[PDB]
């Protein structure tokens, strides 16, 4: 009934997100490695190249969204999700407008 338009805090469109998704690729790398040394598995064992880019290109920390990722499964989102998403939560705040707390 009462839709919201004109956003809240306008600022850039196709520029800040590009640099945000890239950072996700790096940050996720760390968490991934840390997860391997603990789960007795290799870095690549956590997420594949296609996965790392996915979590970034989207920049959204979601369980269902990250599940549809290439290579990611219910076991990866339930085990690593708690970690990988821990680093993606930040993007969820950067992707959406406004920033209150």
């Amino acid at each position: 009934g009462i839709p919201e338009f004109k956003q809240k805090a306008l600022v850039a469109k196709v520029s800040q997100r590009e640099e945000m998704v890239k950072k996700c690729l790096g940050e996720l790398t760390e968490v991934c490695k840390s997860l391997g040394k603990v789960f007795g598995v290799h870095y690549f064992n956590i997420f594949n190249t296609v996965t790392l880019k996915k979590l970034a290109e989207s920049l959204s920390s979601d369980p269902e969204v990250l599940l549809q990722i290439d290579g990611v499964t219910e076991d990866k989102l339930e085990k690593y999700g708690a970690e990988v998403i821990s680093v993606l939560q930040k993007y969820s705040e950067w992707t959406s407008p406004a920033e209150d707390s």
